[PDB]
């Protein structure tokens, strides 16, 4: 499914997402529109032969199983797959996980070179929350 920014915005908030440590919800959907587009079928192979996964573009090395990333965790014990369902669900409960980790959205690559220092709240404007 590919979500419209509102949308995607109000789906987020539903499942707890808005200021999630910390993090408002417009650093969420800054971070979903340069992983993914929105788009919660997206994948993205990476060098080490994990791939990334759904809107938040999760890696099959820690978070998910996809059964060819030798010395995968599982650590949100969830099929790869599921991040690419129209529910965002198991995104966003595997998100809670990452961010909880200890670097905080820093985990995700396109959240620091795109939206961290910005104005993420424009990521919400116009929108009915």
């Amino acid at each position: 499914k590919v979500f419209g920014r509102c949308e995607l915005a109000a789906a987020m908030k539903r499942h707890g997402l808005d200021n999630y440590r910390g993090y408002s919800l417009g650093n969420w959907v800054c971070a979903a529109k340069f992983e993914s587009n929105f788009n919660t079928q997206a994948t993205n192979r990476n060098t080490d032969g994990s791939t990334d996964y759904g809107i938040l573009q999760i890696n099959s090395r820690w978070w998910c199983n996809d059964g060819r990333t030798p010395g995968s965790r599982n650590l949100c014990n969830i099929p790869c797959s599921a991040l690419l369902s129209s529910d965002i669900t198991a995104s966003v409960n595997c998100a809670k996980k990452i961010v909880s980790d200890g670097n905080g959205m820093n985990a995700w690559v396109a959240w620091r070179n795109r939206c961290k220092g910005t104005d993420v709240q424009a990521w919400i404007r116009g929108c009915r929350l």
